[PDB]
């Protein structure tokens, strides 16, 4: 109890069954890993490990770009306790479940005997069990730290244990970490355990004894599958350390457990014999005597040196952390040791960055829960961050997935919303990613592909058009762009605009100092806008939508001028004028001013209806109230470009959207539904109209807030938090979807868009 857990921590009971869980609302197959989830461990680009609220290591994102949900049962903390003057102690795995293998271990950690807490990047378990006299807690984390691109990359996790004797008898206590040697868990085509072997490192520095297990393979190949895992522990005063190098994971486990269940002391048996077919594992234990009212603290850690990521198109790359530890895959212990000797400083750095928000008492706790915990996705979103192609440079390219069902890196129409944490907290990455986009503006690929929607054929990448994405983990990230094919992004009317807007946002949100960034991207920017002007068929100064989904709402058709694409256009034209003034490009300034003036008038005349802006000029659903109708004006605010539309009209539109899209949709308890009829019935023109998009809502909430509709902002955002985290929601913690319908069922779990919540902190 007496450990420093913040009140805004999301919490749930260990072993809790959740009764209202959502499921996918589409016909085609889609990922549904259940609600047994937790906050990820692991750095940016290191690959991540999802340890759930029940205690299992179950959501593996170690193969970069893939999601594999499966509990590796030998991966556990276990405990032994014995009250002085009792015949027998007891031993228990801290896992609220059971396996096949390991039948001798003590499974099924009981209900109503502990809690899980999460405030990303930290999570905690507390163990308050009728049969466990000594109270235990653990704080686990990886050093995810804004404006630090070093520790933030590390494939490491720390588990700081606290143990308290409230009783009046002396108790002997042990805490054991077990890990399977997971070399060959993926990337290995034959003989998945063969050549795996475990060794014990005893590092005996003055005041810093470490005992570690290094679990690897005898091969020195340089393959995605090869590397080391390490688990270990730092000696503190009053604890003894014991270990077991090699127990069989594809066995009953009694080789390990009979010695731990006796007195909580392992055999200290080293054995480097490689295995052939049997799965193997290691065990690191502490044992201590706790006197009445005594507290002891002890840190364990877990590293993983898997230096190569491979994508399905053939390319192999080094992971970013290899810059600081090496590339040979023999460095797990160096990574473990750095963590064991520096974790206290890392806790403080995490504290130093969370404090400004946590200590602001004008903000409710639920909003802090959502803001920090939504950050999980930055590590867990199949994040790729390279330090050289294998057998190959200034930069380190970066990609974040849109999601796993739609396995696209950096989908631009989505990162327009989802990119806020990177511009605000890791701006050097954000500027790297946007240079990656600038570099593709004039790539041509005349090779043709089949459009999944209408069936027709189209060119892959047209010169002057911004790509929808920078490839797929199943193909070739950064090299082969436009992996997406359900529509043709080369005629989308939003991407070029959002591109320009993202450029100027990244200038503006990093202090308006970085002229070199504007200089590098300037030509891509002029090109993008010049190309989109060519799509103005009817000569009103605004690109026309073509009676098809030619924008991010990729089944929802727009025709003529639309509020969404049209507002983005005007804002983009305004940003360009500004960049043009900054760089002293008189003719850009003059031209983009002229186009903006004409487009502005005409947007107004075509679309303003007295109450809101019409969805578009030409659809059968033209008079629908769209949640995202003024997305250009939202970005203009963040960009400090002023009114692109009249203040009074923007206020009316927002008020209307709140009144209709939020309030008339399940009593405003679930976010902003995308499309509503002026009669107050949800628009049925497409499935996307009947969906709430979590990131459109959080962005809309931020817009509301900058415009002083503070109560409407937080009420609108609340529905998203509620659905995601709350007992009355749908069980989407650490897998926030793109969307849900009125019944609360979902589409596309683990989704980038909801990172838009950070726009609320601008
Ligand atoms: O949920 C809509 C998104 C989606 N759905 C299926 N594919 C995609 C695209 O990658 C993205 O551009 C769309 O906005
Ligand atoms: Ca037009
Ligand atoms: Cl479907
Ligand atoms: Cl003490
Ligand atoms: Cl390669
Ligand atoms: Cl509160
Ligand atoms: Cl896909």
């Amino acid at each position: 109890h007496k450990i420093d857990i913040p009140d805004s921590a999301w919490t749930i009971g260990i072993g809790e069954k959740f009764k209202n869980a959502g499921h996918p609302n589409v016909k085609y197959p889609m990922i549904d890993d259940s609600y047994v989830q937790g906050a990820p461990l692991g750095g940016f680009g290191a690959g991540t490990i999802g340890r759930t609220y029940n205690g299992g290591f179950s959501r593996w994102h170690l193969e970069i770009g893939k999601n594999k949900y499966t509990t590796v049962y030998a991966n556990q903390f276990s405990v032994f306790q014995k009250v002085e003057g009792n015949k027998d102690g007891v031993a228990q795995v801290l896992y609220a479940g059971e396996p096949g293998y390991l039948s001798s271990w003590k499974w099924d950690y009981p209900k109503e005997s502990g809690m899980y807490y999460a405030l990303y990047p930290n999570s905690w378990y507390t163990y308050t069990n009728k049969d466990l006299p000594v109270q235990l807690a653990v704080k686990q984390f990886s050093p995810i730290i804004p404006y630090n691109y070093k520790e933030t990359s590390y494939p490491v996790a720390v588990f700081k244990w606290t143990a308290y004797n409230p009783t009046n008898k002396n108790v002997d206590v042990s805490i054991m970490f077990t890990w399977q040697n997971m070399i060959g868990f993926f990337g290995k085509q034959v003989n998945v355990n063969s050549g795996n072997f475990n060794k014990i490192i005893k590092d005996k520095s003055k005041d810093s004894e470490i005992v570690a297990a290094v679990m690897g393979n005898i091969s020195n190949d340089n393959e995605e599958w090869n590397g080391e895992y390490s688990i270990g522990v730092k000696k503190v005063p009053g604890v003894d350390i014991s270990y077991k190098a090699k127990f069989v994971t594809t066995g009953d486990g009694s080789d390990l457990w009979h010695e731990f269940s006796k007195n909580g002391i392992l055999d200290n048996k080293d054995d480097e014999t490689p295995t052939k077919q049997d799965g193997i594992g290691s065990a690191i234990a502490v044992n201590f005597k706790l006197q009445p009212g005594q507290t002891i603290e002890v840190p364990f850690a877990l590293s993983w040196d898997l230096p190569i990521m491979k994508f399905g198109g053939g390319d192999k790359w080094y992971k970013m952390y290899t810059k600081y530890f090496g590339k040979n895959g023999k460095n797990s212990f160096a990574i473990l040791k750095e963590a064991l000797n520096n974790y206290q400083k890392w806790e403080k750095m995490i504290d130093d960055w969370q404090k400004p928000i946590l200590s602001n008492k004008s903000k409710p706790d639920w909003y802090k829960t959502a803001l920090f915990n939504e950050l999980y996705y930055l590590a867990d979103g199949g994040t790729a961050w390279e330090n050289g192609k294998v057998g190959e440079r200034t930069n380190n390219m970066f990609g974040l997935l849109e999601c796993f069902d739609y396995n696209y890196y950096e989908t631009l129409d989505v990162r327009f919303y989802g990119s806020f944490p990177l511009v605000m907290l890791w701006p050097d990455i954000e500027k790297q990613v946007m240079r990656q986009f600038a570099d593709t503006i004039n790539v041509q690929d005349s090779s043709e592909f089949k459009v999944g929607s209408n069936g027709a054929m189209a060119v892959k990448k047209v010169q002057g058009m911004i790509p929808h994405d920078l490839g797929s983990s199943y193909a070739l990230p950064w090299i082969k762009i436009n992996a997406y094919d359900w529509q043709n992004p080369n005629i989308w009317k939003d991407l070029n605009s959002k591109y320009v807007l993202l450029v100027y946002r990244d200038y503006v949100l990093t202090g308006k100092t970085d002229k070199e960034f504007l200089k590098y991207t300037w030509k891509s920017v002029k090109t993008a806008l010049d190309k989109l002007k060519e799509m103005d068929k009817d000569n009103d100064g605004i690109p026309d939508n073509e009676g098809i989904p030619d924008q991010t709402y990729d089944t929802w058709s727009m025709k003529g001028t639309s509020a969404y694409c049209g507002s983005l256009w005007l804002a983009a034209l305004k940003a360009a004028q500004e960049i043009g003034k900054v760089l002293k490009d008189n003719e850009a300034y003059i031209k983009y001013n002229e186009w903006y003036k004409i487009a502005q008038q005409n947007f107004e005349k075509e679309l303003w209806n007295g109450e809101y802006y019409n969805f578009d000029t030409e659809s059968d659903h033209k008079d629908s109230i769209m949640a995202d109708q003024l997305a250009g004006q939202w970005y203009a605010d963040i960009l400090r470009l002023g009114d692109i539309l009249p203040k009074d009209h923007v206020q009316k539109a927002l008020k209307k959207i709140y009144e209709f899209n939020v309030m008339k949709f399940e009593n405003g308890k679930m976010g902003a539904v995308n499309g509503m009829r002026p009669d107050g019935i949800v628009d049925e023109s497409d499935i996307q109209a009947q969906e709430v998009w979590t990131g459109v809502t959080y962005a809309l909430a931020s817009f509301m807030k900058y415009r002083g509709m503070t109560e409407e902002a937080y009420n609108t955002a609340y529905g998203v938090y509620k659905m995601t985290y709350d007992k009355s929601g749908k069980g989407y913690w650490f897998r926030t979807p793109e969307a849900w319908t009125k019944d609360g069922n979902y589409r596309a779990s683990m989704y980038m868009r909801p990172l838009s919540i950070w726009s609320m902190e601008v």
